[PDB]
């Protein structure tokens, strides 16, 4: 999972969850 604890912003743009 990406977005999960910190934020989607900060993780890479178009990432699979």
């Amino acid at each position: 999972s990406c977005a999960t604890t910190v934020d989607a912003k900060f993780r890479p743009n178009g990432c699979t969850d």
